[PDB]
Order: C-alpha cells, then structure tokens, then sequence
C-alpha cells in the first residue's frame, strides 16, 4: 500500500524500505561507494539538470541514506528527510541554511550544551544574533522577537532538569511574527514526541541517541518540508557543512531503528520504576522526571509526549561530595556522557564535565552541585535499582 | 623507532598504527562506537578538563580516526591531522575556523565546483568576502590582497585543464602581507606534491579520491599545525559543522592508503602512456596534462611534483557533438563524475554537468564544448587506450 | 560483579561485554584482523604451546567473537561458547567432532531440512549411521538406541507443524544409555526455552534466525562443557569444517542480541494474537501454535517454554490452489525463506519450496496442500491480521 | 564486452562487477542480508526448483560474494567459484565433496600444518584414506596411487623451505590414473601462478592472504568447474562444512584484490632484493627463495610461476638462540604467523610455533633451529633490510 497509512509500528519497520528490485535482498544494501554510473551523456545531464531522478554522488545523495531520509520523515509526518554526519551537524546545516548575516535567532537557554557553543559564540561572528531566554514562559520567546528574527530553537524535554516546552504555544507565537519554529526531538524520539504535528516546521534530531539507539553511531536527521530540505540538501549539507552520513552509519541507523518502538517502552517503563524508587529514597532530595506528577509540567507533558521518556535527572544529599562518591560506588550503571544506548549510563557534571567552572555559574546554569543524569536502559529495573541504592547508600 | 624517520612507502604502511595494545590485533579496530566510558569522576574531569589524554565521545575523537590523522600529518610532514565527513567539510570547517564577518579571502578562479559555490554564495552571506584570480599568475594574488586578508586558498593542478600554481612562491606573497596559505592537495596526494613543504600551512583533501583510492568512502582530511588542528577540531568540527568522520570510514581509509604509494605509480604510468596516445591522435586538438613537455607550466611541474599525475584532459574535434558521440561509445571507460578510484572514470562536462550552462560561460570557466576529462585507473593501459581510439574513431 | 549473578534481560545487554581497556570504547570494537602480533618469540611460544592465553590468528579465536561466544554461554547456562558460518556449520561441527565411522545417531524426523540432508546422506557416507524416529514418542529415541550410539539430536519446537520434544525426558534415555543429548535451540532462543538447564549436554543454534534477528547475518553458535568446546574449536572448527565467524558477523550479532529480550517478548505477544484470529476463521482448518490450548503438547509447551514463540503455521480451505492465492494476496507479509526477522515472513512450502515433490511424500513429511508458515514480526498486529484476512478473503 | 577477454590487469579491475542495474553505484553493494524475497509463490517454486536463477538466502548464494566467484573463475581460468569462511574451509569443502568412506588420497607432505592436521587424523576418522609423499618427486606420487585413489593434492611453492612441485607433470600423472589434482595456490595468487592453466582440475586458495593482502579477512575460495562447483556448493558448503562467506568478507575481499597485480609486483620486487641481501649475508647460512639461481628447482620455477613470490625462508648461524634473538630484536617486521599482508611479517618456527616439538622431529619436517620465515611487505625494501641487518648482527 502506502507506507503512511500502517499503524505506528509497522512504519517503525517498513517505511522508507523494500526488498531490493534487483536481487529481493531483504535487508537494504549498503551502498558504500562514492561514485555512481551514468548509461550515456544523457542520463548524466539528465540527473544533473536537474530535470531528472537517480543518483550521482553520495555527498549528494545515497540509495542507503535515501531509505533513512524516508524512514523518519513518515515517522515525525514530515515530507521529506536529510541525514547528516551528526546531531550538531543537523543543527547547524538547518540554521546556516535558514540564516545570514543581519538575521536573528531567539533561542531557549535550556539547551544542548555544544548547540549552546555554536550560538553563543559561531553564529554572532558570522552576524546572525542569538537571543537566549526561558522558553519555559512563553512570553519572553514573545518578548524577544525582532523584526530580523527567522527563527526560534528548543529542545523538549532539556536538560538538565527536563524541563518541558509547549511546542503548540511556541509555534502559534513565532508563526504569528513570522518566524519559523526548529525543535530538537533527540530526547524523545518521534515514538514519544511529534513536533511537526504540533506545529513546529522543523525538527533536528541527533540519530547518536535512541533512534540508534545502540550507542555505536554518531548522528544527526532533519526533517520537514520538501521545499526547505531540498535546500539544506543542495545548499546546506552541498556548500556549507559538507556534513554528509555515510552510507554503513546510515544502514546501522535503520538497523538500530527497527526496535525503537520496543526499546522506548522498555527505557521508559524502566524509568518510572526508577524514578519513582528514587523519589522514595530520603537521601535524595529532588528527581527530575516527567512522569512524576510533581513535576512543575507534568500536564504538559501528559498531552504533548506519549511517554515520559528513558532520561532521568536527580540531586543527592551532600552536594558535589556525595555525588562524586555516588557515581564511583556504582557497578552495573556505566560511567559516560551519551544517552539513549541499551546500556544504563550515569554522569555527575559537576564533578565530571564541569569541575572546572565556576559553582556559582553552574547553580546559574541549573546543574548543583549533587545533580546526577542518568540514561535508563534495557537491563532488569531491579538490577539497575539495586546498584543505584548499593551507591547511594555508600555515597551518604 | 619513531615513524617520521622511515622511508615514504615504509610510512605509508606504518605512520599512525600499530598492533592493538589489549590484544595484539594487526589491523586497527574498527571502534564504532558513539560513547566512552570512564573509571572514575576523576577520570572523565580529567579528560575533559581538557588536562588529561584520552577519549570521550566520537564526535571529539576515536582511536581509529586517530590512526588516520596521524598518518596524514605524517605523509604532509605536518603536525596534526583531523579527519572530516568529506572534501568539502574538510574546506568549510578549516575557512569558517579561520574567518569571521569582515574577513577576507583570496581565492583561485581554477576551483572544485562546489568549493567555488561556497567561496562565491555561502561565505558573503556570513559576511566574509572572496576575491577570485588567475592563481596561475602570481601578481593577481598580491594585487588582490587587502588589510581584512586572512587567507589565500589554491587547488594544483587545477579543474579543468590542469593549469599549476606555483606554491612556494604563493606562499611567500601570503606570508609577506600576514595571510595563510591553504592548499587543497586532492589531485596529488602527499605521494606526489608536499604543500607544507615548500610554505603552505594548512593541507585539506578530499580523501574520496586517492587517499583512499577505492571509491567507497565519500571523507576529508586537514593537516596543518597542532594550534590550527586544535581550533578546527573543538570549534570547527565541534560546533560549527559538525562535519565528523565515522570509524567505519577512517578504517576503510586508513585501508585504502597502504596501497597509496604503489597505486599512485600505476596511475601515474598509465596516465602518461594515455596522455602520449592522445597527443599522437590527428582527431585530438588539445591534450592537457603535466607529463607532457607542451604543458605551458611544465617545468614548474617537475620541481613541484614527483609524479604528473592520473587525471589528463583533452579536446576532441568536433565540439560538443563528437565529445556526447565520444562517451557514449565507450566500452571500459565508465561514464561517472568522481576521479582517484582504480577503474577509469570519463566525463563530458559540457553534455553531462554543464548542458544547461551558457555555452559563452562555460568556455569562460575554461570549459570547451569538446573537453573531456579521464581519471586514469588500474586496468591494462593498452586495454584503455584501445576503448578511447575505439571511442574516439567512432566519434569522428 | 560477575556476569552470572544479575536478572537475564541484564546479562543480554552486559554479559560477555565490557567497556575496551585501552580507550574505554563502550561497544565491542570490531577486531576485523586475521592477524595478531607478538611482543616477542616467548609469547609467541606461551601463546602456541598452549600454556598461556591471548590471540593468534581470528580463525582459532577473536576478541569480538569471544564476547559474543561468552554471551551466549551466559545466556544458556553453559560453560562455553563456539560461533561458525552458519547455523549448518554450528550442527556439523559439533557432531563430526563426536563421531567418526562406525558411529550412530539417533535423530528426530522433525528437523530442519539441510539438517536432515546431512544426517541422510552425507553422514553414511562417512561410516557414520543415523536412525530417525518421531522424537515426540521418547520411547522411540529408546528403541532405536545401539551399542554405537554417540549421539540423540532433536529440535523443539519442530517444522513444520510446531511439535514439541520432551527435552528433560530424553535427555534422561539419551544418558543412561551412554549418549549426548544435542538440542538445536533456534527456534526459541535461550530466552525463551534452556535445554541445557533441562538436560542437554550441548545446545546450537542458527543466530541468523532470533538470536540476531535483523535479517542481515548467517551464523551459528554452540554452546556447551569447556571440554566439549574446547574440541569444538580446535579439532572441528580449525581442522575439519573450517566454519569460522567473522568478526563483523559476530558484532553484528552481538548488537542484535541487545534487543532479544524486548524482541522475543513483542514477537511472542504477536504471534498469539494472530494465532487466535486464525483459530476464529472458518476458512482456516487448523492452526498449529504452542500458545493455543488445542496444542497437542500443550502442557508439556508451558513447563518447557517461557513464551509460546513467534512462529504460527496453519492451513487454508481449499489446499495447495488456495495456499498459492492466499500467499500471492498478501501486502504486507513478506514471501521469504527465513525466520525471525523483524519484518513478517510468509512461506507456503507446497507451491513454493516442495512443488516438485511428490504430493503422497509431501504429507508424509507433515506438509500439506494447504500448509502456510508464518514467521510474526514486530509490527503492529492489527496490521498483519488485517493483511491476513484480507488475502484468506480473496483466497477462499 | 566479455570481461575474460581483456588484459589481466583490467580483469583483476572489472571481472565479476558492474555498476549496480538499480542505482548505478560503481562499488558492489554490500547484500549484507541473510533473507531475499520472492514476488510471487511461482518465483519462489522458480528459483527453487531449480528451474531458474535468482537468491533464495546467503548461505546459498549471495550478489556481493557472486561477485567474488565469478572473478577469481576469470583470474585462475576456471569455469566457476566457490567462496568459504576460511581457507580450511576450501579444502575440506573440496575434499568432503570428493571424498568418501573407503577413497583415498594422495598427498604432498610439505603442506600447510592445519591441512596436514585434517588430512592426518580426521579424513582417516571417517574411513577416507591418505598417503603422504614427496612432491617434490613425481614417481612418488605415481607409486603412491591406489585403485580408490580420488584426488592427488598439492601446494607450491611449499612450507617451510618454498620447494615446488610440477604441476603439469603431476596433473598428467594423476590423470592417467584416473584422479584429480588439486592446487593450493594461496602463496603465488592468480598473478603468478595459474595451476588451472597447467592441467589441475581444481583450485584452493586462503583469500586470507594474498588475494585479500591486508591481513583483515579469513576467508577461501574454490575454482573448478561448473559441474563440480555445483555440488561443493549445493552439497559441500550447503550440507557439510557450512562454510560460507559473509557478504561484507566478501566485499572487503573484492576491495582488496583490485590492487592483486600492483601488490603482487612490489612483494616481489621487495623481495627479491631482501633475498640477494640475506644470500650475501656471512651471519646466514642458507636462503630459500625461487627467484634465486640456487634454488634446487630453480628452471622450474621460471617455468611455472611468472614471478618468485613475496615469501622468504632463511637460516640464521647459531640456531635456536640465534633465532630467537634475531626475531626480538627486529624493529620494523612484525611478529605474528600470517603472509601476504601490506606489513611484512616475520616468525621463527622453533621459538614460536614449534618449541615443544622434537627438535628431531622437527628436522623431519624441515624445520631447523634457525629456520625465520619472512612475509615480505610493501614498505621499503630498505628499511626492510637495515631492520634485518641490524636484528641480525644482533643476534650473532
Ligand atoms: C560533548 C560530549 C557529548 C555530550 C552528550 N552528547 C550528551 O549530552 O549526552
Ligand atoms: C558534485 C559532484 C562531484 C564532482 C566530483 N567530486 C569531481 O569533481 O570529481
Ligand atoms: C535452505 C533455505 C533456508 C530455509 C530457512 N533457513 C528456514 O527454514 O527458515
Ligand atoms: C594456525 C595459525 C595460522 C598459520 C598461518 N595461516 C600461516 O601459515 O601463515
């Protein structure tokens, strides 16, 4: 039939594929090469024209690429895909295609910690000037358009606090001053989340996390109009990033893909049940999760994801000490940076990836001194509970 | 020993490996992985300090890219290399670390199409203005240069007629009025020309054509000083393209690169031989190619170069009719837009790239109706030359 | 803490993996070498003689092979793990590694065909004898069992009908008689069914079925005593069937083990809802599924099976013209040889595997007219029903 | 045109490939799939019966590893290939196929170990005789035959002291007497020895080697003709051994023998040098090389192979404490026990592989105390030889 029509699972394993027309291969072939074969002159002019479909450079397109592109398209109910070499890369090749020098961009604080680098300090020495404000309040992304504004970013949930952001609202605010609305959708995937449905005109993902989902693959999808992503195709990821997927990361993610119905349910079933052992234990003072219903968004979260997602953030007694010493009793969780692998992994920031920056500009930043994140994966909640009490119990 | 002191093809084979530490593997891992994990707090802080050594997240750095970039500085007889998701990202991100709004640069007209398209549409639009000259004629270099000059960028041999430009001497007029001399080294490889050796300062490749040599790994690599690297790699590559090579891609690479030096004097023997066949016809008017006493910079080639090359092209009588009537009768020669791979490529760009452009532009460019261009692969010479007077017979 | 004390869906994603030694990498690197290197002449010797443990040489043994041979050894509860080519070469390797001429064995009739190819002419041929019996009638393993006998071989469930065998009560025959009992466990992965926990001495599989379950590999494992594998590797595998893993291979099936609890779990869910719309169709006469309670071995397929599995073969009104319509009618189901893949497979063995024989020895085999196996994927069931009465509609 | 006419280096190039009918892509495309897909139940019964051509499921056959088959038939002047796991496997699938209780075969004693292995304990297990002789000698192999006699088997060059065998001569010995020869032709790869060309009946070789050359693939392949091919596959590999090929091992296989011939032209040029140097070296008592006047069968030798080959033996003055000392001290050769890779390799059987043999029984396998086996690479041959001669002045 038509790919669009199969219920949510069956997309998740056949949109964007099909048996192979030349041999029935049922798995996608992997295309890994550079160079395509042209029958005449014609055929060449005619792909380059570009009158013409097919192929001619995997730089510029990729039959094993194409499948991915196609794939998650169907899956946010966009129209068209653009894989790239990572999260950032998707990012970047949608904002440097939408803006130029003179242009502005209102941003959420809240954001992606490598995004928040490109925007702070890349995109104003190219001229394009960044806003950042709480898009948790509505009113200040209002308040910060400008007459040059083409853009307003999130991300929802963000970290480190998972912090939600009403898309919907978001997107009636910027469509009415004539913005276009980008949502990064990495936390919950298009299983959880759909920002297209709600509005939004763009969303970025990096593929790194749970559309992988299999901690082997570095990253990154666009996904919208057909009008805008050929752009960022032929210009964005042509001219400017070069940030093209190879075809084998490509493959992987399809591969990865095919379980993500089955593994988010697993992530975020594990997470309640973790969540919730955490918000019990009296030595943790605060858990961050969406699926606790004293979270300040909890009903936002409720109509807006269909899951509360694998991601949890919560702070331990005895600030930075504690949780230093928390993060080195454990032995099952893995100690890392990443998010959304099949294996749980836990990270202390203020002791790990910002011991080196001010307390006091952490406590800005929203990361105190005892915040530990944690990646839910697909082992035993129980095993995984165990280890985080056996730590904890030590760490205080 | 250290491996900067070996022969050339002993650093081929050598520079940047060795057997694997934990087990002994010859060949290097393939580390496709997106995460690492750390012993302790201590551990990552450390790290990411950045005090200490060691990995993190691919997106930083892995272990088998590293093998790649290492080779490379190697083979330039630079300090440091960084790996890129393509030729063109390896461009963008050493010009958008470099440049900011107000910037300028100086660059050759005799460029890769789309480099051309990002110095002459993308880089204004961020407020960093490109002067375009005759790279051929040093005096147009000086005189174009200004105060807000950051950079000149050359390609040699150049598109599409394999016109030189003098590096040392280049290098010299940069230096003097305070800019960096950038050279793309694509053509050559380090095999054949060492950029960094007679002045330039940083090297960009795309390493789909020779470098790795088997057209299957679309991929680009800088070398230059460790200062610069550092710069590309945790602004450039981290936050601004996004433009990171995969592992699987770097191992294939890495692969494709221990054949360079032998694959190289093949490509090189059979060009000549081809190149000589084609002055020798009465139905070819022009052949270009710097193996031949004719080519207007030849001497400078012979200083400049080890080895002329695999790529030649010619014109054949009878314009745009005889050149579609050319490529179309090939039996061997494949009709394809890519160059470095071990079958011979052959293209018509004023039928199959160009046809839509003005034909008074495309001679403007250097582009005549009657031009082809060959990329000289691993097959008999004899059987290559037999398609192309079968082909060029047929033609006229 | 050791891999063999956490709950199972814990040990799929750990066992037998561990973050790299020397970088930390998360996932297994992929150790695509045929070469290991020696520090110096005594290790080379330690390693050889063989006093001492390292690698050698990828056919004999492989860092990436080696988590997955431990995984599965986990997963079994066996001692030992042994990867090969193929689900063939796991079953070859292990039985001409116990037998030689003048030997016996006692196998099922139930088994899968190029298993039965090699028992029934290949193995007398080699002096090697093989009795088969309905291995769902345990005193005919007994009566059919010599002084010669090495061996009893069964697989549980069995084609084409999904019959079961008693595994604890012929593992206990096989014993006192002096034999090993050899289980190919393919069919419900060491998730669902552990013979080595009900008797078995030696338990194989085909990974290229559930145990990878991506459709993109062929494989076997065997797992059993360190004794038994030990001969395996270097007797069987090294000397006589050469059936070795490759490392991709093994990385590959390392990743898709990751979602085998998930995987087996929806499969499973699945399949019993399509097993009880088939059974309410008055156009199918029978359906055979251990899941539903006219299962002939029901009570026996509870005790020995966790899951009742995600295969269902049944027969349509109206025989083999009836089979040929429904299979051609289908939409989604894919026509397909394999099994326990993601994507739904459909076969109908009387027009499309077993055309040629004869229609009288066909329903010996247990295959008739009207026979449809159906391998269930992960897509959502309302889906495949909906395909399925849709082609039984046209069909009858 | 047909591929098996053109020259062998444009063979070695193209044979077997072609851009992909689909897409154009010019590399193969890796069919990394285990499962292929039928249009109707009349293709599946088509394929199947087998009537007509098409895949049915890798283990069967595959696009990628067809490829592969199909170009060595043409490199080795066969009719058809057969690709395995392992070079093992070639043999054993070969002789498996050929051989039954009650046959006996002919052997060359000086054979690569593990062969011998299975030909010494395993083959006699299942009632398949073998007689070992000199092949060396021709009136050996002639006394040695039997009524039952099925097949003579021979390697040349062989280990460990490069001796050779005529095999012209040998194929009409074994002719007349009504038997097949088969050639393990691993050492000299199609480029310098064609055994087919000579009168075998079938060839054998370990792609692990020089086919392949960079030492990431265990791998074989079998060359014979189409009847016999047909039942190694559908009997041999399908029913037996389960030998088959991964698709990606494959493909990295067809990537590594486009550079047969250059390679295969710098191991010998390489070593032919190293060989006059250690022949002129006082501290080395005698050196093993075909390309060596010395060399007993040396005329033979310009006769048969059109190049010495990559491989040297040589005996170092002191014996076993010189050789031990002499392989650690080298700096650049690395120790392992693999050949025909990019890196030269280099092992000294009496420390290493062979230290708990019988020193007696050693000599009787040609083995001495100072007997170093070198893989020569493609390094320079210079530094090659200042890393010998220094490890080598070391050790005496
Ligand atoms: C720059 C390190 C990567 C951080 C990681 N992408 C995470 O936030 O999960
Ligand atoms: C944009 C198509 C690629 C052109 C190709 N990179 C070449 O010039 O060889
Ligand atoms: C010989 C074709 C493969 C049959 C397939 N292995 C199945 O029974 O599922
Ligand atoms: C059993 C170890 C492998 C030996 C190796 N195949 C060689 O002779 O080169």
């Amino acid at each position: 039939s038509d790919c669009r029509t199969y219920g949510f699972n069956t997309q998740i394993v056949h949109a964007g594929q099909q048996p192979d027309p030349s041999t029935g291969a049922l798995s996608t072939p992997i295309f890994q090469t550079s160079t395509f074969v042209f029958d005449s002159a014609e055929q060449g002019a005619a792909r380059f024209a570009l009158e013409e479909s097919g192929y001619i450079y995997t730089r510029l397109g990729n039959p094993t690429t194409d499948a991915l592109e196609k794939k998650l398209a169907v899956l946010e109910r966009g129209e068209a895909g653009l894989a790239t070499a990572s999260g950032i890369s998707a990012i970047t090749t949608t904002l440097l295609t939408l803006c130029q020098q003179g242009d502005h961009i209102v941003s959420a604080s809240a954001i992606y910690g490598c995004t928040h680098a490109f925007l702070s300090h890349s995109m104003p020495k190219f001229g394009i000037n960044v806003s950042f404000v709480d898009a948790a309040k509505p009113e200040e992304i209002r308040a910060a358009m400008r007459p040059e504004t083409k853009v307003v970013y999130i991300e929802t949930p963000a970290n480190p606090t998972l912090s939600l952001v009403d898309i919907e609202t978001v997107a009636g605010i910027a469509h009415q001053q004539g913005a276009l609305l980008v949502v990064d959708n990495t936390f919950m995937s298009p299983y959880c989340q759909q920002p297209l449905q709600l509005g939004a005109d763009i969303v970025v993902h990096s593929v790194t996390k749970y559309i992988n989902g299999h901690g082997d693959v570095i990253g990154g999808i666009i996904v919208g109009k057909q009008e805008f992503i050929d752009q960022a195709r032929f210009v964005g990821l042509k001219d400017i990033t070069g940030g093209c997927m190879s075809p084998f990361n490509a493959w992987l993610t399809l591969r990865g893909v095919k379980t993500l119905g089955i593994r988010m349910e697993r992530h975020c079933e594990n997470a309640l049940k973790i969540a919730r052992f955490l918000e019990g234990h009296p030595s943790i003072t605060r858990v961050y999760y969406p699926g606790l219903s004293s979270h300040p968004q909890y009903e936002l979260g409720q109509r807006q994801m269909s899951l509360p997602g694998g991601i949890i953030s919560f702070e331990i007694a005895g600030g930075l000490e504690a949780g230093r010493r928390m993060i080195n009793s454990v032995e099952l969780c893995l100690l890392a940076v990443s998010l959304g692998d099949t294996e749980t992994l836990i990270q202390h920031p203020a002791s790990m990836t910002h011991s080196p920056v001010a307390p006091e500009e952490r406590l800005k930043a929203g990361i105190t001194d005892g915040l530990i994140r944690l990646s839910v994966g697909l082992e035993d909640p129980e095993d995984i509970i165990n280890d985080l009490e056996h730590a904890i119990r030590k760490a205080t």
